[PDB]
């Protein structure tokens, strides 16, 4: 399940995420230094539970969770959120809800790379990651 995002991956490229945070809400001196912050991402698996932790100067955050089963988050910039991850086309698709809000995180295999393409009211940010 999920095998093709197992692994170690390490940051290589950001496009407008900036934006995106301030498009999220996050605060200016949060925003300046998420931005800096250059995160590992680690992927596992065990059974039909998925973990996502995100480690960086910035903050360590992990999430554990079912495909397709809503779940309480608290973000990295402390949001309390519903979260829902699916598998769709072979990409994992989370959306976060939050009051009346929404934002969608999109994370695909491209290559030997991981693209995460982050969506708020038409505002897009593109991270890109390659194995550690």
């Amino acid at each position: 399940m999920c095998d093709a995002f197992v692994g170690t991956w390490k940051l290589v490229s950001s496009e407008n995420f900036d934006d995106y945070m301030k498009e999220v809400g996050v605060g200016f001196a949060t925003r300046k230094v998420a931005g800096m912050a250059k995160p590992n991402m680690i992927i596992s698996v065990n059974g039909d539970l998925v973990t996502i932790r995100s480690e960086s100067t910035f903050k360590n955050t992990e999430i554990s969770f079912k495909l397709g089963v809503e779940f309480d988050e608290i973000t990295a910039d402390d949001r309390k959120v519903k979260s829902i991850i699916t598998l769709d086309g072979g990409a994992l698709v989370q959306v976060q809800k939050w009051d009346g809000k929404s934002t969608t995180i999109k994370r695909k295999r491209d290559g030997d790379k991981l693209v995460v393409e982050c969506v708020m009211k038409g505002v897009t940010s593109t991270r890109v990651y390659e194995r550690a």
